[PDB]
């Protein structure tokens, strides 16, 4: 058995004009059961957002997530080898307006669900998160 990740931290925004259950729809749609915490904020060009963050580590989601980050992913890791960080985290964004729709897309830039994803790695390092990102993938 693999832990594969250890947790999952994730962050999305609520502008002015969106309709709250439609963004958590969105969450939903990239971590089902998520129940994030609220805090108001400022957003892109000074926008006064609501921050939906959570952290993440039951291990029913983490391996759901997992199930369906693989099916994604699977063949796609140069699209990620370069969201690793030093310390063995992923981190990856995805459109939530396609989250939205029931699809993942990855971004670099924009409105987006941010997931830091805490990846079982020792050492905790980038290279060896990578590989066993890419062996899962
Ligand atoms: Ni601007």
């Amino acid at each position: 058995m693999r832990d594969m990740i250890h947790n999952i931290s994730y962050c999305l925004m609520v502008y002015g004009t969106e309709d709250e259950e439609k963004v958590i729809e969105a969450l939903r749609n990239v971590i089902p059961g998520a129940t994030p915490e609220r805090e108001s904020a400022e957003g892109y060009h000074g926008n006064p957002i609501t921050v939906l963050r959570g952290r993440l580590d039951r291990r029913r989601a983490l391996r759901e997530f997992m199930e369906k980050f693989t099916e994604v992913f699977r063949g796609r890791m140069d699209e990620l080898e370069d969201r690793f960080d030093e310390n063995g985290n992923l981190f990856l964004r995805l459109d939530k307006q396609k989250a939205l729709e029931g699809v993942w897309e990855p971004v670099r830039h924009g409105d987006a669900i941010h997931l830091k994803i805490k990846v079982e790695a020792y050492p905790a390092k980038r290279e060896v998160a990578v590989e066993n990102i890419r062996k899962i993938l």
